[PDB]
């Protein structure tokens, strides 16, 4: 049943959640047993249009998802877009390397008018259910503090207006810039949770644009560096009594599941149709064994060795 | 201070070397007391022309530098160029993010004809002085192996041709892709030395193109992540009994000098005119003190605070 938990035969439970891109994705997420939305991408509100999305428009979309998820947590990622999306109204610079450029939280900090509208909408939606905020493209704890300063300005304005919001709203970050993983210990003290964006973490850590056909082979999700950074983030979160999620494609990859379980990942967020397959793996591997396998993976020097091992593991299940 | 060693009062010596971009840079390097060339950039041979540089042309350039340096080590970096530099004859593709694309060692491995021509010229040049080879843009040990395999093929060619080269030639890598720093322990077993390219390490680690005016402030050389990766690379080299150099701009920065010293950096490579100032700092700070200062820096959370501290350290 989609209602059985992702729980090992020796009693370790993890959370399986859905990544969504619009409110229409909710039905499929629940049908597949999602326990929450680990990543609500908000780009849909900004794309394919000629004006900034109003607070009310954003609010209605966030509220719909929050309500339909019936108390399950909904982690909303703030604007994660750059000038490569070539959106007219946004009036963005042409850039030589947009992936390393003026995008996401950097755009939001430079344009707090835009950022405040979205934060207002999210905070208003939090009165209707279990909402979390997640900042993308964070390189440093200094940026988290800047972002939170704006969030607090918005909360104070809502207080003055008598507009309600969840005063206990949890605010975390995407860990995708390598510096955020390397300094996860510093960040863990000042965020409520981490969610690892392994797609971009892998690209930045290996300096590879995986959409570039000429270098696609250099995108290596099982590179030991990636496993090391993932472990570092998970351990840093736990040292501070906080949770570590992953919403990058890796979390929905059956080959990565046992390693992630063994490393102590708390929440796996993925395309909804991937949930049953990962749940089945978790329900059929002992946590004690998964820890041993993760340990073996961390001792390996090549991505292909880890992949060979993980293929053998899945075969055995 | 020219002929004076870069050595602390309590006896810790480091090597100060020059970064160069053309053989014409040698005189100034020597004038400022460079003990070697920590980075010979080879892009000049490929720029401003209608076809690839011949093996002979490359050879002549490398030979000149190696001889003029009179026995001092010359670390030659292999082709580091990407499609963002418009060199039509090169035929490199248009890319959305060239800094993360088909460039440097990736180009060389895909086009071994180009790579072999350069490697032959460097090897040939190594018969006339102290030459080292350094591969740029390495993300993994597997790439090092591939590059060395081509090097070995070239060595074999020269042997059959009875052409002379240094059999003991040292081969290392630039550490600038974050994965290479994170797995420096793996890489250290299979390279002869590291040189840290902090310019690009900082750009990749913080995901920032520092030439982008909208985000230039996100480029922060003293971010704790950069210091931690630098320490990791130095320690990894040392565990394998090997040396760690740095040729990024940080090595020439007076604010970084005491931290780098305290971390145990072996070689600082920089614009020639920066050498005297760095030497002066090293000669006027105790190694024991530098180690404490480095430890303090590595315990801090904010680049701005680290910079403040270092400004006070060298104020004297
Ligand atoms: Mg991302
Ligand atoms: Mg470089």
């Amino acid at each position: 049943l989609k209602d059985l938990p992702a729980e090992t035969p020796d009693g370790k439970k993890v959370m399986l959640a859905a990544n969504i891109g619009t409110p229409k994705d909710v039905a499929s997420a629940l049908a597949n047993g999602a326990e929450g939305v680990g990543l609500f991408r908000t780009e849909f509100l900004y794309m394919d249009r000629n004006s900034l999305p109003s607070e009310e428009e954003q609010f209605e979309a966030y509220k719909e998802v929050v309500e339909k998820m019936g108390g399950r947590p909904v982690t909303i990622r703030t604007l994660d877009i750059g000038g490569d999306k070539e959106l007219p109204y946004l009036d963005m610079p042409k850039e030589m390397n947009p992936f390393l450029g003026y995008r996401a939280i950097r755009l939001c900090l430079d344009r707090p008018d835009i950022f405040k509208t979205q934060l207002r909408a999210i905070l208003r939606a939090s009165a209707y259910g279990n909402v979390q905020i997640m900042y993308p493209m964070i390189s440093s704890v200094e940026e988290v503090r800047k972002a939170n300063s704006i969030l607090e300005e918005v909360k104070a304005e809502l207080d003055r207006e008598g507009v309600k919001y969840d005063k206990e709203i949890k605010v975390g970050i995407m860990v995708e810039i390598p510096s955020a993983a390397v300094t996860a210990d510093i960040l863990a003290k000042e965020v409520d949770f981490f969610s690892i964006g392994t797609n971009d973490l892998t690209q930045y850590t290996l300096a590879v644009d995986r959409m570039n056909e000429h270098v696609k082979e250099y995108y290596q999700p099982f590179h030991p560096a990636i496993l090391r950074l993932v472990k570092m983030v998970i351990d840093a979160a736990h040292k501070e009594g906080k949770f570590a999620a992953m919403c990058g494609e890796m979390a929905g990859d059956p080959l990565a599941a046992v390693i992630l379980l063994g490393l102590g990942l708390d929440e796996f967020s993925m395309s909804a149709t991937s949930i049953p397959e990962i749940k089945n793996i978790i329900r059929n591997v002992e946590y004690e064994k998964a820890k041993e396998i993760a340990e073996k993976a961390l001792n390996m020097s090549e991505a292909r060795e880890i992949e060979k091992m993980m293929k053998d593991v899945i075969k055995d299940i």
